[PDB]
C-alpha cells in the first residue's frame, strides 16, 4: 500500500477547503485576519489524521486508502448563542462534503470564550491600551518611560479566575529594536477584560505599577501627580547581552563542517524519508505541533505514532502577571509558531530542508520555508567497540552515525527545539531544548523568593517547563502488554561455605494488568526497566520489547487544590500507558488555554480502570523541569543540559544487534594490514575518496 | 607549564635504573617474578601537593619537586610487605623515601597485592597440565577437549570470602578466534586457591560443573564415568554475532565526515590543550585512569581537578562466578588497561591522537599509541538561537561546536570509554559510555531470575556499573560554600480578587554548612539546582556559581549489611561535598579489590562532621546504572542511551552568556541582505587531504 495518508496538507489542498467552506457557510462570513468577535470566522483548516483500523488495512494489507479529510474550526460569532464548531471536510481534492463533529466529540456546543484569542483581538485590545486608556496617565509616562509608539504589550496565561472569565493581564516593555524586548519590562501590567463582543465595552479591571495595585490609571495618575509615588527611572538604551545580539567579536577561523563523501545516504519525498534503515512519515500538527507516523526499522513496523501534545510553563512571581501565569501552548499553537531553519546554525549546513503549509487566520495558504531538517550526522561517539589484546589479536567496531529531523516552535520568547533522532541499533530518541529569551519582570522588592536578578532592572521569574508527547507504540502488531522490570537483594548463605553470608542479586520481572497499574505519578519511583511486549517472542524466547527510558528532571506540578489543574492532568504524572482508543485522539486541545477551569479534554479521564493485558497500547511520556533564571539566560538561554526527552530501545525485539550487520562496520585481525584498502574501508579516504562539495549560496526562509 | 604530565620514558628509565641500584640484589623483573621473589610493579608520576603547584602557576614561585610513585613487591623476606615509594627529583633522582606507614599506618599486607601476568600464567600451568586431565573425559565429551589448547580462562572478583583470602573463582572458554571468547562458557568453574607463595602448594578448594558442586576435577570424573552427569555437548564454531564481529555486508557509500575548513582551532603539546575558550592539561593515572587538571576558560581557573577515582560491576546469577563478582576495576588499572583508539571509529578520523607512556610490570618504559584523541565536534545543534518575526524583525544564533578528550579503557570484556567535553557556553560535561562484550555465564535452569537468554547456551548475566568522580571545583579562588536550591507551591488568596485562591510558586534557598548535609544517599531526593559557590559576587549581586547537575540511574547499592561494602561506599552515594585534604587523594585505591573487606582506603570516612562553609571544596559524583542483558548486546553492548556522568554549568558565575561573544555567532535583520557576505560569514581547492590510516596495534 503505497499511499502517503499522514502528509500535511498542501496548498492547493487547503485553498480548495477553503473555497468550499465560503460557499457554504452562509453569506456574512469575514476573513478572520479581519474578524471581530461578532463575526463569523474560519480560525484553522489542517489535515485530519485518518482512524487507524482503515489506514493499516491499506500500509499492511493492500486495502484501498481512507477518504482523505480536512478539519476546519469556525467561529460563529453572529447568532444569539455564539459556538465554536470543528467540520470535517472531505474528500480531497475535491471536496464535496461537511459534517459538524463537534457534539460528537466533545457532548454538546464549544463555549464562545474557549476560543483563541485571535491577531485582530490583540490588535483592538492595543487600540483600547494605546489610544483610550494609557494617555489618561502620560504624566507618570513621561516621567518613567520616554512615552504609545516606543511601548509594547504581552500576553499571559489563562484569562481569569473561573470558568467564562476572559481578562488577560498584560505587560508592557521598551519596544528594543533587532533584540528581545522581553527584558524590559517597564513595571506597568493592566487587567483588561475583553469577554464582550462589541470591543467598545471592554473595561481595564486592575492595574498594577512597581509593587502597588490601582482601580484605574486615572487614579495612578493622581496619585503620581500628587507627589505620592515614589518613580523608577529604567534606562531605554544600553549595551552588550541585555541589550544586543550581534557579537561585537569578529569572525575567526571556520567551525568544523560535515558533508557526505559519496552523496546522501537517504531521501525526502514529500511526507516521507527513507534511508537504508529506517522508513517513516513526518509532520506538524497546527496546535499540536511535531509528529511522525509509521516509523520502520529494517521494513518491520515500530511505532504507528509519535507527536507531541502539549507543552507547559507554569510561572511564579511578584506581580500579577507572572504569578497567574500558565501557558498551555497548544492554545496558541505550536505548529502555527514554527520558524524557518537558518542554515548552518540551526541544522547542518549541509542538511536538507523543507517547507510548511498552513491555513489559519486567514483565508490564503501561506507557506514557511525551511520549517523542518532532516540530516544524518556523525556523533563522534562509537556506537560500539572492542579492542582484544586478550588471547586473541583483534578489533571490531563501528562509529555512531544518525538520522535526525528537527522543526523550531518559536512562541513568544521562547524557542522549543523538537528532534526525532534514529540511532543504527534500532532506538528512537525524542528530544525537547527550549532556547530564546526569558520571560522576565520588572525587579521589585521581595525577589528572591521568586528569580534572580539578571539584569538592571530585570528579575528572571522561576518556572517549570513540562512536555507532553503521545508514543503509540505497535510492537510486533497490534497487542502489546506492558512489563515492569528491576532488582533486589536477598540476604543468602553462601553455598560453599555456609558460614558466611553474601548479598544475593536478583531480577525482577511484575506483569502489569491494569491501567491504574502502569500510571506514575511524577514523586513515585518507577521501575528501571519498563516496556511493552508481545505475545511473540525471540529466538531465544523472550518476549519482543520496547522499551521507554525517559529523561526528566521534573518540577513538581501545580498541586491538585487548584481549580485550574484539570486542563493539563497530564503533567502529574512521569509516564501513563493506556488502551488506544479512537475517541481518545489526544491529550490536550486548543481550547484548554483559555478556559482549563472546564477542561475541553481532561487526561486522568483515559486511566479509568480497563485492562492492559493484549490490547492496543499507547503510552504517554511527561518529560521537564525548573528553571530558576541565571546570568548566562542572557541573552539566550542555552541548550547545554537542557536536553529533556526519551529513549525507546530494543529489549529482546530482535535475535542481535542489527548493527552487526552494518555496512560501516569495521573489522581486522592482529594478523593483517590494517592500513591496505582490502581489510579496512577507512584506508581509502586518503588515496581516493576524498573532495568536500561546492556548497549551496546560503538563502534564509525571512519573516511575517 | 607542565606539573601534570604523565612520565615521560626517560623519566621513566631514569626511576627504574635507580630503583634497580639501591633494592638490594635479588631484585626479579616483575613480567617473570614469583610470589616470593622482589619487584617493581609500577612507577609512575606522583602529581604533586596543591598548595606548592597554585604558588607555581598562578603566583609565580618555584615549581615543586617533580615526583614518582614507586610500588614495590617485597615477596623475598620473613614478612613480605607492598610498599610504596617516592622517588625524585626529576630527571635526575638523588632520593627515596618509604611512604607506606605514613600514608595508611603501617604495612600493606601482601595479600592485597594486584594478581600480577606471571600468576595468572602460573594458573594456568596449574589448571591445564596437573588438574584438567585428571577430567580428560567430561572434557572431550562436552567441549572437544585437545592438552588444553582450545579453552581458556577468566578471572573474578574479589578473590575469597574474609580478609586475607586469596581464592579465585575461574570459568572455562572456548578460545574463539578473532571474537570475544565471552560468550562461549562451557559450564565449568574452578575455584583456585593460591595464596601461598610457592605456587606447588597451590590446591583447588571447589568446582562446579553444569549446576552440581564436587571436591575436585576427579570426583567428577568419577561421577561422569559412572553415567551419573548428563552432558550436553556445546558447540564449537557457529556464524554471526554469537561468533563473529566481522558484518557479512559489504561497505556502501561513506558516512558523513568532519573537517576543518581553516585549520584547528586548537593545539595539544605535551600535556597540554589550548584554544580560543579553554586551556587545560590531561593524563591518565595507571590505575584512577583519566584526569584533566588547571581548567581555564578564558583563562580563569574553574577546576583544579577532575578525575575518575573507581569503576565498579555487581553481578548475580546461577553460577558461582557470577553470584560473587564485584570488580573493583582500579584493582586491574584503568589506565594499564588503556588501548589504542582506531581513527575514525573511536574518534572522528580528523582527530589529533596521542601516545601515552607507562611502565607496569616490566622494567623497561613501554608505550601505548594512539592512546587519547583530541577534537572539535560540530554538533548539528544550535547552542542558542531566537527569530524574531514579533515587533522586530531579527535573528540571532550559534551553532554548538564543542571540544572533546577521549580514552578507552578496556578490561577483559567491557569497553569503558570515557569523554571529556568542553561547552562554549562555559560547561563541562563528563561522560562515561560502556560497550564491548558482556561477561556471559553457561544457561542452566533457573535462569530468569538472574539475566537473558541471549544465544545458545549462553545467560546474559544481571549486574550493575557505578563509576566515581573527583571534582576539585575553585570557584573564583579557593573557598567555596554549597548552596541548595529547589521550589515550592504556596496556596494563598489571590491579592485582586481574595474570595479566590492561587497556587503560588516559589523558590527555595538552603546553603548547606556540614559534609553531612551535603552527602546524598542513592535512594534518597536531591536538590534540583545544587552548586558550589564563592564570597564573590557576579555584576547583579548574586553568589558565583558551578551548578552540578547529574546524568545517573542508579542501581541498587549493595546493601550495608555486607562484609565486603566498605571497599567501594562511595557506590552508596549520588553525591559527596567535603573538605579536600590532601590524607585524601582518592576515593578507592588499586588494594581494595584483592582485599575489600579489610579496606585500604573506605570513602564514608571522608565524610566525618567537617565545616564546609567557605572551605577549599571537592565534590564526588557517582553515576551508574543497572544492566539485565538482552539479545541486542550481541556481539556488543551499544552506546546509545548509556551515557552517563554529570555536567558542571555556570550559575551566576558570569554577568552574562559568554557565548555572546562568540567569534562564530551569526546575526541579521530583516531590513539586511542575509545572503550577503559583509552581513553574514555563511554566505561563503580540493578540501579534505587526509592523512593515510594507521594503527596502534597489538600486545
Ligand atoms: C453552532 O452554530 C451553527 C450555526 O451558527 C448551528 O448550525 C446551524 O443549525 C441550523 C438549525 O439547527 C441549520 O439550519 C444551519 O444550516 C446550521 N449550520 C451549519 C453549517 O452547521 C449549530 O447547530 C450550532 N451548534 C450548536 C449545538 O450550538
Ligand atoms: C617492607 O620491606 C622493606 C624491605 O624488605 C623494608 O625496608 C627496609 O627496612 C630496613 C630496616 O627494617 C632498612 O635497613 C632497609 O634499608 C629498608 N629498605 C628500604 C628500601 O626501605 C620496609 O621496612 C618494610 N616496611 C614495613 C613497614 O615493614
Ligand atoms: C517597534 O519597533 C520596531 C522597530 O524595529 C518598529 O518597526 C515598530 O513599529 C515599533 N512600534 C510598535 C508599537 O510596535
Ligand atoms: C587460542 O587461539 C589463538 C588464535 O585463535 C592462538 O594464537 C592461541 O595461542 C590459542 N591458545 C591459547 C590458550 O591462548
Ligand atoms: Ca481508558
Ligand atoms: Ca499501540
Ligand atoms: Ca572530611
Ligand atoms: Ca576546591
Ligand atoms: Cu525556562
Ligand atoms: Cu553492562
Amino acid at each position: 500500500g503505497q499511499s502517503q495518508l499522514f502528509a500535511d496538507l498542501s496548498r492547493e489542498e487547503l485553498t480548495a477547503v477553503m473555497r468550499f467552506l465560503t460557499q457554504r457557510l452562509g453569506p456574512g462570513l469575514v476573513d478572520a485576519a479581519q474578524a471581530r468577535p461578532s463575526d463569523n470566522c474560519v480560525f484553522s483548516v489542517e489535515l485530519q489524521l485518518p482512524p487507524k483500523a482503515a489506514a493499516l488495512a491499506h500500509l499492511d494489507r493492500g486495502s484501498p486508502p481512507p477518504a482523505r479529510e480536512a478539519l476546519a474550526i469556525v467561529f460563529f460569532g453572529r447568532q444569539p448563542q455564539p459556538n465554536v464548531s470543528e467540520l470535517v471536510v472531505g474528500p480531497l481534492p475535491h471536496p464535496s462534503y461537511m459534517r459538524d463533529v463537534t457534539v460528537e466529540r466533545h457532548g454538546g456546543p464549544l463555549p464562545y470564550h474557549r476560543r483563541p484569542v485571535l491577531f485582530q483581538e490583540y490588535l483592538d485590545i492595543d487600540q483600547m491600551i494605546f489610544n483610550r486608556e494609557l494617555p489618561q496617565a502620560s504624566g507618570l509616562l513621561h516621567h518613567c518611560c520616554f512615552y504609545g509608539r516606543n511601548l509594547v504589550t504581552m500576553t499571559t496565561a489563562p484569562r481569569g479566575l473561573q470558568s467564562g472569565d476572559r481578562a488577560t493581564w498584560f505587560g508592557l516593555y521598551y519596544n528594543i529594536s533587532g533584540a528581545g524586548f522581553f527584558l524590559h519590562h517597564v513595571g506597568l501590567e493592566l487587567l483588561v477584560n475583553h469577554k464582550a463582543l462589541d470591543p467598545a465595552r471592554w473595561t481595564i479591571q486592575k492595574v498594577f505599577y512597581q509593587g502597588r495595585y490601582y482601580d484605574s490609571l486615572a487614579q495612578l495618575e493622581a496619585q503620581f501627580e500628587a507627589g505620592l509615588v515614589n518613580v523608577v527611572l529604567i534606562p531605554d538604551n544600553g549595551t552588550g547581552g541585555s541589550w544586543s545580539l550581534k557579537s561585537p567579536v569578529p569572525p575567526g577561523p571556520a567551525p568544523p563542517l560535515q558533508f557526505y563523501p559519496q552523496g546522501p545516504r537517504f531521501s525526502v519525498q514529500g511526507s516521507r524519508v527513507a534511508s537504508s534503515l529506517w522508513t517513516f512519515s513526518f509532520g506538524l500538527g497546527a496546535f499540536s505541533g511535531p509528529r511522525i507516523f509509521d516509523v520502520r526499522f529494517q521494513g518491520e513496523r515500530l511505532v504507528y505514532e509519535i507527536s507531541l501534545q502539549e507543552a507547559l510553563a507554569i510561572y511564579g512571581g511578584n506581580s500579577p502577571a507572572a504569578m497567574t501565569t500558565r501557558y498551555v501552548d497548544g492554545g496558541f499553537g505550536m505548529g502555527k509558531y514554527t520558524t524557518p531553519l537558518t542554515r548552518g546554525v540551526d541544522c547542518p549546513y549541509l542538511a536538507t530542508y523543507v517547507d510548511w503549509h498552513f491555513l489559519l487566520e486567514s483565508q490564503a495558504p501561506k507557506t514557511i520555508r525551511d520549517a523542518f531538517c532532516v540530516f544524518e550526522q556523525n556523533q563522534g561517539l562509537p556506537l560500539r567497540r572492542h579492542h582484544s589484546d586478550l588471547y586473541s589479536h583483534y578489533f571490531g567496531g563501528l562509529a555512531e552515525t544518525v538520522l535526525v529531523v528537527r522543526s523550531m516552535s518559536t512562541l513568544l520568547n521562547y524557542d522549543y527545539v523538537w528532534d526525532t533522532v534514529f540511532h543504527p541499533s534500532g532506538a528512537i530518541e525524542i528530544r525537547f531544548y527550549a532556547t530564546g529569551y526569558i520571560s522576565s519582570a520588572f525587579l521589585f522588592g521581595a525577589t528572591g523568593k521568586y528569580g534572580n536578578q539578571v539584569s538592571e532592572h530585570t528579575l528572571g521569574t522561576v518556572h517549570t517547563h513540562s512536555a507532553h508527547f503521545k508514543v503509540d507504540l505497535d510492537v510486533a502488531g497490534l497487542e502489546n502488554w506492558v512489563w515492569a522490570e528491576d532488582m533486589v537483594f536477598v540476604p543468602m548463605a553462601v553455598p560453599w561455605s555456609p558460614e558466611h553470608q553474601l548479598q544475593r542479586l536478583q531480577v525482577t520481572r511484575k506483569l502489569l494488568e491494569m491501567e491504574e497499574q502502569a500510571a506514575f505519578l511524577v514523586g513515585s519511583a518507577t521501575p528501571r526497566y519498563l516496556y511493552l511486549a508481545s505475545n511473540h517472542s525471540n529466538k531465544w524466547g523472550h518476549p519482543r520489547g520496547y522499551r521507554i527510558q525517559m529523561l526528566s528532571f521534573a518540577g513538581e506540578p501545580l498541586p491538585q487544590n487548584s481549580s485550574m489543574a484539570r486542563g493539563f492532568s497530564w503533567e502529574r504524572y512521569q509516564l501513563a500507558v493506556t488502551q488506544r482508543k479512537e475517541e481518545e485522539p489526544s491529550s490536550s486541545s486548543v481550547f484548554n488555554q483559555n478556559d482549563p477551569w472546564a477542561p475541553t479534554v481532561d487526561f486522568s479521564d483515559f486511566i479509568n480502570n480497563e485492562t492492559i493485558a493484549g490490547k492496543d497500547l499507547v503510552a504517554w511520556v511527561t518529560a521537564g523541569f525548573l528553571h530558576i533564571p541565571h546570568a548566562e539566560d542572557i541573552p539566550n538561554t542555552v541548550t547545554v543540559g537542557n536536553g529533556v526527552g526519551f529513549f525507546l530501545r530494543p529489549y529482546n525485539f530482535f535475535d542481535e544487534d542489527p548493527s552487526f550487520y552494518s555496512a560501516d562496520s569495521i573489522y581486522f585481525r592482529g594478523d593483517q594490514d590494517a592500513g591496505a584498502c582490502e581489510v579496512n574501508p577507512l584506508a581509502c579516504l586518503p588515496q581516493a575518496a576524498a573532495c568536500a562539495p561546492d556548497l549551496p549560496a546560503f538563502s534564509h526562509g525571512g519573516f511575517s
